[PDB]
């Protein structure tokens, strides 16, 4: 019953992303915030809620020069969509009314900073041995996601690639090659949330927060998960249930892609395909532009931007697709974008957050 009562009214990245020398994390957050507010037709003066990942809410509020009634920070740790849930709750209960959420860091340049892949590699290799998942099937994800990156001016990688290019790319930690792994960029991202009522009186087509789920395993666990993230299953189910929609109603999937494997497994854990059959699911470029299952339409962490484990960049693109922001630009726009799912599996497959958003 938090479902539908709040909406995203503004989304923005920092002024620049990718390689941004000399701009610290706090500045990247600030820019994104200002940009998201202006898009909605609001200003810093309207903001009374501040939620952050990559920087302290105290520090950022001071830097923007605001004194919000509600704050929420992230433990330094991941944050995908938990801030949407916290913001919606804070609005409904009236601890705030205009919630500003900001993510990001100077991942590449590490401006103003003082001078675990093996586990994912092992999980992937186990999936390969247990289910017959192939390097070729995992490469499809990189290839399809790169095709989306080519349609996006802000994407860091825009050279087209083939399955073979991926297999021949530089090995990092077996079975991952370079094109199986996310980028390391400088980037800030931000969005603004209000009540659905107040959202109807603002500039952009509103995007309703319809379902959120979050879960993590106990801090003490005897075995690193491998073949499935139970946390992702739990968060997925709660989001579907809160929203009261089906898998078939989903028009767009944004899925955190620290690795090609992370995407494949998340699709399985979310229940878009059966356990062990994610490889077949992604084949035939099903997720590329014009395919049956559009995924990571901005280019994702693999080819667009990735300053760290942050869900805001996926949220931003999901909103844009849902508002039909890309109407002009042909295949870039996802056909009939009514419902989108945003998901991230983090930790060591030990945490996850899932959100369902809708074109009101």
């Amino acid at each position: 019953t938090l479902s539908g009562k709040t909406a995203i009214v503004g989304v923005a990245e920092s002024d620049q992303i990718g390689k941004v020398p000399d701009k610290p994390a706090i500045a990247l957050h600030a820019e994104a915030a200002l940009n998201a507010l202006e898009e909605a037709g609001l200003t810093l003066r309207d903001v009374d809620g501040l939620l952050t990942a990559g920087i302290s809410p105290l520090e950022l509020g001071e830097y923007l020069g605001i004194e919000p009634s509600y704050t929420d920070g992230t433990a330094v740790g991941s944050s995908f969509v938990i801030h949407l849930a916290h913001a919606a709750a804070a609005i409904v209960t009236g601890r705030c009314s205009v919630a500003l959420i900001t993510h990001g860091e100077s991942g590449r340049s590490r401006v103003g900073m003082p001078p675990p892949v093996g586990a994912y590699a092992l999980a992937c290799s186990r999936h390969m041995a247990e289910y017959g998942t192939t390097k070729e099937q995992l490469a499809e994800i990189a290839v399809a996601t790169r095709k989306w990156a080519m349609l996006n001016p802000k994407a860091y990688m825009r050279d087209p690639i083939t399955i073979e290019d991926v297999l021949n790319s530089r090995p990092i930690v077996w079975p991952f090659n370079l094109l199986d792994c996310c980028l390391v960029t400088d980037a800030g991202g931000a969005c603004v949330v209000t009540s659905i009522e107040r959202a109807r009186d603002l500039r952009q087509h509103p995007v309703a927060i319809l379902g959120v789920g979050e879960s993590h395993d106990h801090s003490i666990i005897s075995q690193m998960p491998s073949l499935t993230s139970f946390a992702a299953r739990r968060s997925g189910q709660a989001a579907f249930k809160m929203a009261g929609v089906t898998h078939d109603d989903i028009d767009l999937a944004m899925i955190y892609d620290s690795f090609t494997y992370t995407v494949l497994l998340s699709l399985e854990d979310l229940g878009f395909c059966a356990k062990g059959e994610g490889g077949a699911f992604v084949s035939g470029q099903r997720t590329a532009p014009g395919g049956d299952f559009p995924m990571n339409t901005n280019g994702g962490g693999l080819s667009y931007t990735h300053p760290g484990m942050y869900g805001m960049f996926a949220i931003i693109e999901a909103v844009r697709q849902l508002r039909h922001d890309y109407a002009d630009q042909g295949i870039r726009q996802v056909p009939n974008c009514e419902l989108a799912i945003v998901h991230g599996t983090g930790g060591v497959l030990s945490s996850a957050g899932t959100a369902i958003l809708g074109r009101v």
